[PDB]
C-alpha cells in the first residue's frame, strides 16, 4: 500500500511509462523513493491527491485554480522554469497591442477587427475574451462562447475556430486553399507571431499576443514605436510598459500537493535529486524533462529547465493572481453572477468590530458594500490581491506593501484636523504632514550629515516622522540595520530600557515607567520630540513641523515650553543647509502620507463612485449620518476608517503608490523594510522572476 516515498500521479500509460522508470533509476542513484499512481485525467489526479490516494502532480493554471478550490484545496509547491540559462522566466503578461494612432481603448473594442493566436488558447482567446465578459452580451455557458465573439468584433482571424458556423471569425486569416484559418502554422496568421502579422499587415485593429511578441517581431526600436498597448485603465502604453500595462499574468505550470499533510518537503527533496541527477543538461537518457516520439510533455514539460519551491505563503489564487482568476470566472459564470460582482464592493475588514461595523454598513447600505474578513492586515491585502475582496483603508507603510503587490491609491483619508474645518473637502488637496528634523541654534556642530555621535529625540519607536523616516534616509546609503549604532544616546520610546536608545528617556516624573511608549515617559510623542530638544538633552528631535509652532511662542505645559520663542529653533535640513520652522515648506523630510483606500486598478473607478456616494449619506455631512449609520465614527478604535477624517478625497495626479507616498518616503520605507521583512512582500517579489 503506502511507504516512505512520494506517490506521483501519472494520467497516461506513457506518463506512467516515464514514471515506471523514474522510480527505478531513483532507487539506483539513491535519491527519494518515488512510485506511480496512474489515473486517467489530471482531474482524476486532483481527487486522488486530495484524499490521500496520491501525493503530487503538475498542473496548468486553469487546473491550479480548480485544485485549490473548495472541495480539494491543494497548493502550488513548485513552479516550472522556461527560457535559456541567461534568461529563465517563470511566467508572462497576456497583452493587447494596436497601431499607434487608433485611439480605441479596451472599452471601445466593440466592432473592430481582431487577430487572435488560436481559439481556446490562453493569451489569444481565454484571457482577453473572459476579461471583456461585460461588454460581450453573453448569457453564459451552453451558449457557444463563440457567437457572442462572432457578434462583438466585425471581422477577425481566430485560428482553430470553425469558419463554418461562424465565418468572420475566420474572415481575416491568410491561408489559401484548405489551410485558411487552419489550426497550425499553415495558417500564416496562426500563433503569437501570426496574431502580430495579422495586425502589422492591416487585417485587424488589435492583436492579442504577449509581452514579448513585438520585441521578437520588430527588433529595431524605431518600428516598435508605431505601436501602443491598451491598459486595463483604458489608456495606451508603449510596448515595454507591459509590466504596468497588461491584461493578465500567466503563471508557469505548477506541481500541487495537499495543504494539510501535504508531504511538501519530501516531494521537494525528491525533485532536487532528480533535477540534480537527471535534469536538463545532464549526462543521461532518462531525462526528467524530455519525452519520447509520438509522447508529449509526459509528467513535466519537455520545454522546461528546472523547478522552483514556491513560498509557503502562496496559495491557489496568489499564485494565479486576480486578473487570471477573473478571466476564468467570467468564462464560466452567468451574466447574472457576473454583473453582481462587477457592481458591488467587498470590504476586507480586520478583526471582529471592524467586522461588525462593515456588516453594519452593509445592511445600512442596503448591500452595495459587502464583507470579507482576514485575521490580519496582510491576509486582507492578499485577499484583495486574489479577487476575494476589493477594498481596505490602509496606512502609508502598508500602502507600499500594497503598491509593491500591484495595487493602488483610490481615495485618501483627508484629515479634518481633530476640531473644526468649515465645509467641503472632496476636491480640497491633501496635504500631509511635513516630517522635519529640528535643532537648537545654540548648537552649530550639527547639520543633517554631521550626526553620528549626537543625541536624538524621537517621538516614539516605529512612528512615521519620529522614527521610520529619520531612520530611513539616515540609514539608506549603508545596508547595515543596527539603528542604535549611529546616535550616542537617543530617547526613542519603545526601545530597550538599558540600551543607547532609552538612556535620555524621561520616565514618570523621574520615578516610574522609564522609556515606555506613553505620556508617563515624559520625553515621548511630538510632544517630547520637542521637549528633549527644547531642554538641552537632545541635540535633534524628529517631529512634524507643527510640534514647534504649536508649542513655542509661549505655549506648552507649565515650565519648559513656556517663555520659548520659535525663532530660537532653526529647522534642519536634508539639503545640508538649515532654516527656521516657518518655511518647513522647503526644509523638510517627506510628507508622511494620508491613510488611503487601496484597490486593484480595475475596481478603481466603480469603487471611487460608490464611496463618494457612501460618504454622501453617512459621511461627516451625511444626509443620514446622525440619522442612520456614521461613516467616520468607529466603536472607539479607528475602525474601518480613522476617527478624525473629514472625508475621502480623490488623489489628484497622485495616482501611483510612489507618486502618492513621496520618493523620500519610499526610500525611508524601503531601507527599513529590508531591515524588517514582510512575507506578503517576499511572496510578492517572487511572483516577478
Ligand atoms: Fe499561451
Ligand atoms: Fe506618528
Amino acid at each position: 500500500a503506502s511507504k516512505k516515498s512520494v506517490r506521483w500521479c501519472t494520467t497516461s500509460p506513457a506518463e506512467s511509462k516515464k514514471c515506471a522508470q523514474w522510480q527505478r533509476r531513483m532507487k539506483k542513484v539513491r535519491g527519494p523513493s518515488v512510485t506511480c499512481v496512474k489515473k486517467t485525467s489530471r482531474f482524476e489526479c486532483i481527487q486522488a491527491i486530495s484524499t490521500e490516494k496520491a501525493d503530487a502532480v503538475t498542473l496548468d493554471g486553469g487546473l491550479v485554480y480548480d485544485a485549490g478550490l473548495d472541495p480539494y484545496k491543494l497548493r502550488p509547491i513548485a513552479a516550472e522554469v522556461y527560457g535559456t540559462e541567461n534568461q529563465p522566466q517563470t511566467h508572462y503578461y497576456a497583452v493587447a497591442i494596436a497601431k499607434k494612432g487608433t485611439n480605441f481603448q479596451l472599452n471601445q473594442l466593440q466592432g473592430l477587427k481582431s487577430c487572435h493566436t488560436g481559439l481556446g488558447r490562453s493569451a489569444g482567446w481565454n484571457i482577453p475574451m473572459g476579461l471583456l465578459r461585460p461588454f460581450l452580451d453573453w448569457t453564459g455557458p451552453p451558449e457557444p462562447l463563440q457567437k457572442a465573439v462572432a457578434k462583438f468584433f466585425s471581422a477577425s482571424c481566430v485560428p482553430c475556430v470553425d469558419g463554418k458556423e461562424y465565418p468572420n471569425l475566420c474572415q481575416l486569416c491568410a491561408g489559401t486553399g484548405e489551410n485558411k484559418c487552419a489550426c497550425s502554422s499553415q495558417e500564416p496568421y496562426f500563433g503569437y507571431s501570426g496574431a502580430f502579422k495579422c495586425l502589422q499587415d492591416g487585417a485587424g485593429d488589435v492583436a492579442f499576443v504577449k509581452d514579448s511578441t513585438v520585441f521578437e517581431s520588430l527588433p529595431a526600436k524605431a518600428d516598435r514605436d508605431q505601436y501602443e498597448l491598451l491598459c486595463p485603465n483604458n489608456t495606451r502604453k508603449p510596448v515595454d510598459a507591459f509590466q504596468e500595462c497588461h491584461l493578465a499574468r500567466v503563471p508557469s505550470h505548477a506541481v500541487v500537493a495537499r495543504s494539510v499533510n501535504g508531504k511538501e518537503d519530501l516531494i521537494w527533496k525528491l525533485l532536487v535529486k532528480a533535477q540534480e541527477k537527471f535534469g536538463r543538461g545532464k549526462p543521461s537518457a532518462f531525462q526528467l524533462f524530455g519525452s519520447p516520439a509520438g509522447q508529449k510533455d509526459l509528467l513535466f514539460k519537455d520545454s522546461a529547465l528546472g523547478l522552483l519551491r514556491i513560498p509557503k505563503k502562496i496559495d491557489s489564487g496568489l499564485y494565479l493572481g486576480s486578473n487570471y482568476i477573473t478571466a476564468i470566472r467570467g468564462l464560466r459564470e452567468t451574466a447574472a453572477e457576473v454583473e453582481l460582482r462587477r457592481a458591488q464592493v467587498v470590504w476586507c475588514a480586520v478583526g471582529s468590530d471592524e467586522q461588525l461595523k462593515c456588516q453594519e454598513w452593509s445592511r445600512q447600505s442596503n448591500q452595495s458594500v459587502v464583507c470579507a474578513t482576514a485575521s490580519t492586515t496582510e491576509d486582507c491585502i492578499a485577499l484583495v490581491l486574489k479577487g476575494e475582496a476589493d477594498a481596505l483603508s490602509l496606512d502609508g507603510g502598508y500602502i507600499y506593501i500594497a503598491g509593491k503587490c500591484g495595487l493602488v491609491p483610490v481615495l485618501a483619508e483627508s484629515q479634518q484636523s481633530p476640531e473644526s474645518s468649515g465645509l467641503d473637502c472632496v476636491h480640497r488637496p491633501v496635504k500631509g504632514y511635513l516630517a522635519v528634523a529640528v535643532v537648537r541654534k545654540a548648537n552649530d556642530k550639527i547639520t543633517w550629515n554631521s550626526l553620528r555621535g549626537k543625541k536624538s529625540c524621537h517621538t516614539a519607536v516605529d512612528r512615521t516622522a519620529g522614527w521610520n523616516i529619520p531612520m530611513g534616509p539616515l540609514f539608506k546609503d549603508t545596508d547595515s540595520c543596527r539603528f542604535d549604532e549611529f546616535f550616542s544616546q537617543s530617547c526613542a520610546p519603545g526601545s530597550d530600557p538599558r540600551s543607547k536608545l532609552c538612556a535620555l528617556c524621561a520616565g514618570n516624573e523621574e520615578g516610574q515607567l522609564k522609556c515606555v511608549p506613553n505620556s508617563s515617559e515624559r520625553l515621548y510623542g511630538y510632544t517630547g520630540a520637542f521637549r528633549c530638544l527644547a531642554e538641552n538633552v537632545g541635540d535633534v528631535a524628529f517631529v512634524k513641523d507643527v510640534t514647534v509652532l504649536d508649542n513655542t511662542d509661549g505655549k506648552g505645559t507649565e515650565q519648559w515650553a513656556k517663555d520659548l520663542k520659535l525663532g530660537d529653533f532653526e529647522l534642519l535640513c536634508l539639503n545640508g543647509t538649515r532654516k527656521p520652522v516657518t518655511e518647513a515648506e522647503s526644509c523638510h523630510l517627506p510628507v508622511a502620507p494620508n491613510h488611503a483606500v487601496v484597490s486593484r486598478i480595475d475596481k478603481v473607478a466603480h469603487l471611487r463612485q460608490v464611496l463618494l456616494r457612501q460618504q454622501a449619506h453617512f459621511g461627516r455631512n451625511g444626509e443620514d449620518c446622525p440619522g442612520k449609520f456614521c461613516l467616520f465614527q468607529s466603536k472607539t478604535k479607528n475602525l474601518l476608517f480613522n476617527d478624525n477624517t473629514e472625508c475621502l478625497a480623490k488623489l489628484q495626479g497622485k495616482t501611483t503608490y510612489d507618486e502618492y507616498l513621496g520618493p523620500q518616503y519610499v526610500t525611508a520605507i524601503a531601507k527599513l523594510r529590508r531591515c524588517s521583512t514582510s512575507p506578503l512582500l517576499e511572496a510578492c517579489a517572487f511572483l516577478m522572476r
